[PDB]
């Protein structure tokens, strides 16, 4: 058996165990700022990602084992105008050598790819439901499952995501501690069929392609654990 | 700081770190059977509870600190008839010397008491909403918050409950891995004002007061962690 | 499988998960003072013990499994005169209902009993080697194995004890961080043959039977973990 | 605060979170074989190293914090002739981009370098004590502290190493579960002055420079944890 685990109550401004991609950076105060901010205001056409340095062993072909993992993180999405926002933030697993994909609605993850993601989508694209949503995505920008999500501008969101290998169940929940509101969605996901044996895990986010569709995507903390046995 | 933690993948038929109360027992196969079963069938007028042996330090008056805790458990409620069921199961915190309260709709927790509970209610009493629900209860059998809960007869339910002291937020989620369905509810709960500094944590359950309102309440596993700092 | 774990960076003056026996108490500053102190000076004829509230499942007859456990703790033994000291402190496992045994050289553990202990002996009795020692004791005040121990008056000692079930090896080490000095001893110990399936773990200590053989026995912190699988 | 942790009960033959350097490889049966073996026999002039993929944050200049860490591992050194052996195995911390250094007595770590190591030396070089020893090395192949070590050919050794930042104490212990024999050594080590803020941790080993001074250096398991707060 193999157990892997880490916790950040904040991020180091010069992170060494975090692989920063695109526009992502850590602020002096220790906030993982995925998308660009200038003069304290979010900028459009931004894409940032952040992955944990050590690959995670999610399934083994020789031993026919699949990992179970659980992760918590808090995140803020703040937009100058509440009615106009894009695009969103996601937690994702992809091959270790994963690089940023397309911007805008593709969230830095997909294009037109072996990526499984839990997205917090703030803009309705062609492949989306009408309302903002939390989605479970399996190798597509189109979610297999989603729940409508009443996004609260600038309010801290607490996320908990778990994968139970014995039942192939991935579950994601978001709670706003400010008004004790919550949402949850689950899906049946076969990690062996969606991903390679080893992955890197982390976050991706992208601001809108227009000036009037901008917002921040900041991660405040992050704890993760995975066991393969 | 103080950290307390434990995990059970199953229960020992003669549990020594579990304080069994009322009808509760552990089966040969390691299932925490809270309410009575005879010839493999549930019996009415049953009340069972189970608490972890070591008290949990949830708040300290001298140091003005409050604990944050997280727990996972799976549980099955199986009734012979899907339309007629009572009463339910809960995870709860109460003073260390807590003893069983009233049966039936009171779930072994309340009467007519310092208990905070997350209930999975299967019967609509005077103080309930119409539908079966997951409730957050603060010193009352009446929930301060609840979510409608589509109970699945005999199907394993995976529960995750967390309390974040810095935001007084208690969140509870239930997922059925069989059809990837989930529910969640949150509430603002001040543990300092609801409970004493030290508590015992565990489960309580009660079958209905009539023969045609019977069901099992079995816990399959349980992991818990709490930190006071 | 079953995992049990706890950590104290200090102790609560009114401990609820600690069963205090004999003279043991927790000071305002959070120090587990096993033996009596008056006007800041140690008193003779004192015996104190402290156990964790939840029993530990160390072996299971039905499943033929034995637990592996690891514990860390720091402790100070301070005597007014460096040449005259008695008796010592130990970490021990005993049946859950264990009560204080004899005082003086018997360390509150033994008499003339199912107890396994790692002792830090400060006085040479009939059954001892000449020098102060760290001993591994299996149902006797006489150690099966020991190492000579250069006790440092008033200096913090860091202890690490591990039991590896697959090789029946119990290992104990003491280090004084003040001058980077260490000692270690191991023994082959069959827990199934020495102890019952369930035990309580903790510390015991006793000051000498004479006024000129007095010393403190204070525990500053304690972390413990055990897995049965 | 930041916590990092991992456990291996065995190694994956194609390790993805392990950076293999030099001759190091993982056998089919999951043994980290640091130095070369042909036809089941050790070969001379071999050097192998293995590091965990994610850097470890051991000290922070801005926050004046230093990490405390603890690690366990088992290892076998087997030589065809008990009287003729070289050179040894070590657990070490070095800059993230660390590469193999010199072979033979330099253990793959040093030359003639920012590396702190706990070595299990099997050959007496110019800079060594006479007997085989466990050494604590701080930026030199010459140990600042050591303890004589009765190496047992082919017998599993259980190692426990801890660093306590608050007292700058690094402690290392070796136990042979086969005959319940142990050794320990400690040293005062300032990690801030010896190493950079971020390091990679792992093992290095080297077989002798002659045919009659060959031995294996195999690691069987490994668990590690570090907290910066
Ligand atoms: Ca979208
Ligand atoms: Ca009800
Ligand atoms: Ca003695
Ligand atoms: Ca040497
Ligand atoms: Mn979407
Ligand atoms: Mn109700
Ligand atoms: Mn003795
Ligand atoms: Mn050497």
């Amino acid at each position: 058996s193999e157990v892997v685990s880490f916790s950040f109550t904040k991020f180091n401004p010069n992170p060494k165990d975090i692989i920063l991609q695109g526009d992502a950076l850590v602020t002096s105060k220790g906030k993982l700022q995925l998308t660009k901010v200038k003069d304290g205001k979010p900028v459009d056409h931004s894409l940032g990602r952040a992955l944990y340095a050590a690959p995670i062993h999610i399934w083994d072909d020789s031993t026919d084992r699949v990992a179970s993992f659980a992760t918590s993180f808090s995140f803020v999405v703040e937009a100058p105008d509440e009615s106009k926002t894009a695009d969103g933030i996601a937690f994702f697993l992809a091959p270790p050598d994963t690089q940023p994909q397309k911007d805008g609605g593709f969230l830095g993850l997909f294009n037109d790819i072996q990526t499984v993601a839990v997205e917090f989508d703030t803009f309705s694209n062609t492949w989306d439901p009408s309302a903002r949503h939390i989605g479970i995505n399996v190798n597509s920008i189109e979610s297999m499952k989603y729940v409508k999500w009443g996004w609260e501008n600038g309010k801290v969101a607490n996320v908990y995501i778990s994968y139970e290998a014995s039942t192939k169940t991935l579950t994601a929940s978001l709670t706003y501690p400010s008004n004790a509101t919550s949402y949850i969605v689950s899906a049946n996901v076969d990690l062996k069929s969606a991903l390679p044996e080893w992955v890197r895990v982390g976050f991706s986010a992208t601001s809108g392609l227009s000036r009037d569709h901008v917002e921040t995507h900041d991660v405040l903390d992050w704890s993760f654990t995975s066991t393969l046995q």
